DNA sequence: CCGACGGAGGAGCAGG
DNA sequence: CCTGCTCCTC
DNA sequence: GTCGG
């Protein structure tokens, strides 16, 4: 199970409410931040005062923990769950393309279920229809061995379009995770820099649709594709679940800052650019830049690999498998 | 107290 | 044609 | 909702 999972489930459920119903994004991250640090906490919380010591748990969450520990539930949560409007709004946001704004409008005009969504196709946009059509699959995890094939098809199909493309599958997968939520692909080409072939991403997408790897399109422009993919059925067995795949085209001079940022983790990203500051550097997802007598960032530094970023700030290179914080 | 909390590409709209 | 807005995504 | 300044 998990030492404190009853508490972290309570917080995560509260986070979804603030995000989906209240439209309080910062409260959503507050509950998420508290849920994270408590999931890492290697003891089993016996009081709200104990949890309040941790960074991210404050007065209000400590009192809710005192109540959950004493009675086994949270009344704020109990009243929210039996409120039919709040929870229907919550549920509809699980459809890709339906955020908190669209979810409330739907529930306002009597639309509360997937069945209601299917009876009202006229009121959905293209993204929302694809999210509805694949509602079940998109909530399924991707086992690592399925990522490996998907990765193999992607890089192989990419190389066939041009040997000069470079593609890196990032996310938790690159750190060696047993499963992935989606597939996130970072693409670049030497002919695309910041001081700068006009269909570089389209040609790679075209090829993936042609071998019927990419099945649908959620959004697509010159630098960012968000769509749907599916592995080919072995022909002995049942077909695979449709999966989400994003493909970003990044200038070559910003590629490995991107690969590093979208590899993560978000904690490691936080710590890495923390260290960078103590050494006189600033890193975002695009560049690493020097500071800066008064604190002004200078011109981007040349980066040919991930290790160049580690070397500038004088950090020992760390494998993606060792970058979970 | 009191402001910050990641933030930009693309879809879909308004409007110049 | 263009910019600029919310919304959604990650 | 929480934190740091
Ligand atoms: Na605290
Ligand atoms: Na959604």
């Amino acid at each position: 199970e998990t030492l404190n999972g009853g508490i972290t489930d309570m917080l995560t459920e509260l986070a979804n409410f603030e995000k989906n119903v209240s439209q309080a994004i910062h409260k959503y991250n507050a509950y998420r931040k508290a849920a994270s640090v408590i999931a890492k906490y290697p003891h089993k919380i016996k009081s709200g005062a104990e949890a309040k010591k941790l960074p991210g748990v404050g007065t209000k969450i400590a009192e809710k923990i005192d109540e959950f520990l004493a009675t086994g539930k949270l009344r704020k949560l109990e009243k929210i769950r039996q409120d039919d409007t709040s929870s229907s709004i919550n549920f509809l946001t699980r459809v890709s393309g339906i955020g908190p704004s669209a979810a409330r409008k739907f529930v306002d005009e009597g639309i509360k279920t997937l069945e209601d969504l299917r009876k009202n196709e006229d009121k959905l946009n293209h993204h929302q229809r694809i999210g509805l059509k694949y509602f079940g699959d998109f909530e399924k995890r991707i086992p690592r061995e399925e990522m490996l094939q998907m990765q193999d098809i992607v890089l192989n199909e990419v190389k066939k379009v041009d040997s000069e493309y470079i593609a890196t599958v990032c996310g938790s997968f690159r750190r060696g995770a047993e499963s992935s939520g989606d597939m996130d692909v970072l693409l670049t080409h030497p002919s695309f820099t910041s001081e700068s072939q006009p269909k570089l991403l389209h040609q790679v997408v075209e090829q993936l649709q042609k071998v019927h790897f990419i099945t649908d399109t959620l959004s697509k422009g010159e630098t960012k594709f968000m769509g749907v993919c599916q592995l080919p059925s072995k022909n002995d067995e049942k077909e695979y679940p449709h999966r989400r795949i994003d493909i970003r085209l990044i200038p070559k001079d910003q590629y490995y800052c991107g690969v590093l940022y979208f590899t993560g983790s978000d904690i490691f990203n936080k710590n890495m650019r923390a260290h960078a500051l103590e050494k006189g550097f600033t890193i975002n997802e695009y560049t690493i830049r020097p500071l800066g007598v008064t604190g002004v960032a200078g011109e981007p530094l040349p980066v040919d690999s991930e290790k160049d970023i580690f070397d500038y700030i004088q950090w020992k290179y760390r494998e993606p498998k060792d970058r979970s914080e």
